[PDB]
């Protein structure tokens, strides 16, 4: 590990562990090196590994809008994950904080890419469970978005989930009320929160009561088409929420820019 990778500065730390910038020695490939202590691991899978490793392996085959796991290591008291690192890069949270509410053309491109990435995970049998601005990286040169942090994820199933350790303000009312949710419909809710965040520059709900009330107020000028899509994704009844197909077939989602085109217009 220490022979294969050259460690750089700390990028961040938190519930996910500690992430360092790094370089692969063999070919100077930019990487991210994530350390997590074993006793801080709550979810295990299978060799006994963090569920995160299991999930990442399932989604890291081939190209995608997901940050890929290149390798991993077990230490006596920790696991070390080697992940892709775009450069230059900025997470969506920082980007929005910096630039404010996004133009709908830009939000369309970003949201479309997030949808394709989430579809990839689900098709690979993986549920992310923590879709939000902080867990989305922007390749600033290519205009490509990449999903990160499967640490709260789970294998995708059609039965009910009774556990959740993702972000509460992105969590659906059925979780708040009943501690029960289904994967896809819960994902769609979080995507509704995300889309609002893109076009308004902030999330629509802070309190549990606002979430379960489900009333959406717009603080920025947002097109009626976009408002409709957001409110559809944020339907109180899970079964009233759109499928991924319905979201991507929505009138607001038409004529999306290519990632490179998005970068040239909005990022370069
Ligand atoms: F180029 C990169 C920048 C951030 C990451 C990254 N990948 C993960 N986390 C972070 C991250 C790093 C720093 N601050 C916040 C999140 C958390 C769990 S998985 C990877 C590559
Ligand atoms: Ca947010």
């Amino acid at each position: 590990l220490e022979s294969q990778y050259q460690v750089g500065p700390l990028l961040g730390s938190g519930g996910f562990g500690s992430v360092y910038s790094g370089i692969r020695v063999s070919d100077n490939l930019p990487v991210a090196i994530k350390h997590v202590e074993k006793d801080r691991i709550s979810d295990w899978g299978e060799t006994r590994v963090p569920m995160e490793v299991v999930l990442l392996k399932k989604v890291s085959s081939g190209f995608s809008g997901v940050i890929r796991l290149l390798d991993w290591f077990e230490r006596p008291d920790s696991f070390v994950l080697i992940l892709e690192r775009p450069e230059p890069v900025q997470d969506l949270f920082d980007f929005i904080t910096e630039r404010g509410a996004l133009q709908e053309e830009l939000a369309r491109s970003f949201f479309w890419q997030v949808l394709e990435a989430v579809r990839h995970c689900h098709n690979c049998g993986v549920l992310h469970r923590d879709i939000k601005d902080e867990n989305i990286l922007i390749d600033l040169n290519r205009g490509e978005l990449k999903l990160i942090d499967f640490g709260s994820g789970a294998l995708l199933k059609d039965t009910v989930y009774t556990d959740f350790d993702g972000t509460r303000v992105y969590s659906p009312p059925e979780w708040i009320r009943y501690h029960r949710y289904h994967g896809r419909s819960a994902a769609v809710w979080s995507l509704g929160i995300l889309l609002y965040d893109m076009v308004c520059g902030d999330i629509p709900f802070e309190h549990d009561e606002e979430i379960i009330r489900g009333q959406v107020f717009f603080r920025q000028r947002v097109s009626s088409e976009c408002q409709h899509l957001i409110r559809w994704c944020l339907a109180l009844r899970p079964s009233d929420r759109p499928t991924f197909e319905e979201i991507q077939n929505h009138p607001w989602m038409q004529d999306v820019l290519l990632p490179q085109e998005t970068a040239e217009i909005h990022l370069h």
